C-alpha cells in the first residue's frame, strides 16, 4: 500500500500496486495530475534516507519535482584546519561561492580560507584588538571586520589587502556590522556600511568616497544591533531597552522609538535578512552581468519574500535579556504584534528562514525553539544539546537548521519533521560560529580549539 504526500504537506490517493519501478512511480503520479514532470521520492519519514526499503527490515511516499533545489544534509567532516592563534569568534561565507570563507579570532586577526582545498589562504592583519565581527558585503567584493579597537577596517578577499586605513570614530568596541542592501544601491555604486558600537552611537560609512555620512547618536545606552533593511529603513536595539527606526532618506532622522521592552534589547533580526546579505545572489552562483542587471535581480529575490500581499511587509523579531521576545511589522505597527515566551535562560541568537516563513531561537537552556514567523506562534522545541546553544544557520531551502554549541558537538535539524537529522561530534572544545552556504554544500565550524572545521554532505 502507498500514499502519496508532497514535502509541502498535501495528502495526493490510497493504492496499493505490488513493488515497482521507480521510473513508474513518477508516470502513476504524473498520471493523476496529467502532467504527460520528473519526480523524486522519499520515504521513512533520524532515517530519511530512500522494494529495496523492504528489503532493510503500508508506505507513505514523500515526492518533489526535481526542478526543485533541495539541500543535502552535512554528514562527515574534513581534517581540522589550523591558522589562529586563539578561540575563533566569527564566520561567515561569501555570498557569492562556497569557496571562500572569512573568521574572526581573538589573536586580533581575521582569516580568508580556500573551502575546495580547506587551506589557509589569507592572513588579515591590522586589528590591535579582537575581531568580533567579520561580513562579506552582498555583492561580494569587499570584507567588513568590526573589531574590539573600536575600528572597522575593509579588506579585499582576493588578494587579502587591507583597503587603506581603518575607518575610525567609534570610541567604543564594535557591536553589530550591517550592509546596505543591493536593491536599493544605484548601479555603479556600492553599498554603503552601518556599524553599531558599545558608545551608543550608529555611524554610516561611504566606502567608496572613505567618509562617514551620518552618526546616529539618540539611545541613551549601549547600541546592541542594527539591521539595514530594504525600504531605507535601519532598526537598532540598545541596552536602553529601546527599538529605534532611522530614515536614511531623512539623513538618518529617527521616525520610531519602540519602547514596549522593559529590559535591555540584545537581538534584533529580520525576515529578509538573508536575502538583503546576499543580494542577487543564490545557489546556482550565477553572476549579474551587468550593475544593472544585479539591481534588478536583488529586487526580485527580495520582493519575492516580502512581498507577500501585494505589498512589502519585513517582520522584525527582537530579544531582550528577560527572555522574552517580540515580533513587529514596524510599517503596519509600533506595537508587538506577539510575544514569544518560554525560553528559561538567555536567548543567544534570533534568525527567520530565508523564506520569512520561520523564526529559530538558540538559548543558553541548552535548547532551540521554532516559531512561525508570520504570527510567532510557537511550533516545537529542538532537544539533544546537552550544553548551551551558542548559535544556528538556516540552509538557503529553509529545510535544514545546523547548531552549534558548548558541548563541543554540532547538530542539523529537519526543520519539516522538527527533529534531529544528523548529529556530529569533532571539535574538542566548545564551538562559537557555525555557517552554512547558500548552495548548501559545505559547512563551517569554529570556537575554543582554534580550529576551523569545514562540513559536507
Amino acid at each position: 500500500s502507498i500514499k502519496f504526500q508532497a514535502l509541502d504537506t498535501g495528502d495526493n490517493a490510497l493504492r496499493v500496486p505490488g513493488a515497482i519501478s521507480e521510473k513508474q512511480l513518477e508516470e502513476l503520479l504524473n498520471q493523476l495530475n496529467g502532467t504527460s514532470v520528473p519526480y523524486t521520492f522519499s520515504c521513512t519519514i533520524k532515517a530519511s534516507d530512500p522494494y529495496s526499503s523492504l528489503i532493510k527490515p503500508q508506505i507513505t511516499l514523500l515526492y518533489t519535482p526535481r526542478a526543485v533545489f533541495k539541500v543535502k544534509p552535512v554528514t562527515r567532516s574534513s581534517s581540522a584546519i589550523a591558522g589562529h592563534g586563539s578561540t575563533i569568534l566569527c564566520s561567515a561565507f561569501a555570498p557569492h561561492t562556497s569557496s571562500r570563507m572569512v573568521t574572526g579570532a581573538g589573536d586580533n586577526t581575521a582569516r580568508i580560507w580556500d573551502c575546495d582545498t580547506q587551506t589557509p589562504m589569507h592572513t588579515l592583519k591590522g586589528h590591535y584588538n579582537w575581531v568580533l565581527c567579520v561580513s562579506w558585503s552582498p555583492d561580494g567584493e569587499v570584507i567588513a571586520t568590526g573589531s574590539m579597537d573600536n575600528t572597522i577596517r575593509l579588506w579585499d578577499p582576493k588578494s587579502g589587502q587591507c583597503l587603506g586605513d581603518a575607518l575610525r570614530g567609534h570610541s567604543k568596541w564594535i557591536t553589530s556590522l550591517s550592509w546596505e542592501p543591493i536593491h536599493l544601491v544605484k548601479p555603479g555604486s556600492k553599498p554603503r556600511l552601518a556599524s553599531s558600537s558599545k558608545d551608543g552611537t550608529i555611524k554610516i560609512w561611504d566606502t567608496v568616497s572613505r567618509v562617514c555620512q551620518y552618526t546616529m547618536s539618540g539611545h541613551t545606552n549601549s547600541v546592541s544591533c542594527v539591521k539595514w533593511g530594504g525600504q531605507g529603513l535601519l532598526y537598532s536595539g540598545s541596552h536602553d531597552r529601546t527599538v529605534r527606526v532611522w530614515d536614511i532618506n531623512s539623513q538618518g532622522r529617527c521616525i520610531n522609538i519602540l519602547k514596549s521592552h522593559a529590559h535591555w534589547v540584545n537581538h534584533l533580526s529580520l525576515s529578509t535578512d538573508y536575502a538583503l546579505r546576499i543580494g542577487a545572489f543564490d545557489h546556482t552562483g550565477k553572476k549579474p552581468s551587468t550593475p544593472e542587471e544585479a539591481q534588478k535581480k536583488a529586487l526580485e529575490n527580495y520582493e519575492k519574500i516580502c512581498k507577500k500581499n501585494g505589498n512589502s511587509e519585513e517582520m522584525m523579531v527582537t530579544a531582550s535579556d528577560d527572555y522574552t521576545m517580540f515580533l513587529w511589522n514596524p510599517l503596519k505597527s509600533t506595537k508587538p504584534i506577539a510575544r514569544m515566551t518560554g525560553h528559561q535562560k538567555l536567548v543567544n541568537h534570533v534568525a527567520f528562514s530565508p523564506d520569512g516563513r520561520y523564526i529559530v531561537s538558540a538559548s543558553f537552556d541548552n535548547s532551540i525553539k521554532l516559531w512561525d514567523g508570520r504570527d510567532g506562534k510557537f511550533i516545537s522545541t529542538f532537544r539533544g544539546h546537552v550544553a548551551s546553544v551558542y548559535q544556528v544557520a538556516w540552509s538557503s531551502d529553509c529545510r535544514l537548521l545546523v547548531s552549534c554549541s558548548k558541548d563541543t558537538t554540532l547538530k542539523v535539524w529537519d526543520v519539516r519533521t522538527r527533529k534531529l537529522s544528523v548529529d556530529l561530534p569533532g571539535h574538542k572544545d566548545e564551538v562559537y560560529t557555525v555557517d552554512w552556504s547558500v548552495d548548501g554544500k559545505r559547512v563551517c565550524s569554529g570556537g575554543k580549539d582554534k580550529m576551523v572545521r569545514l562540513w559536507t554532505h
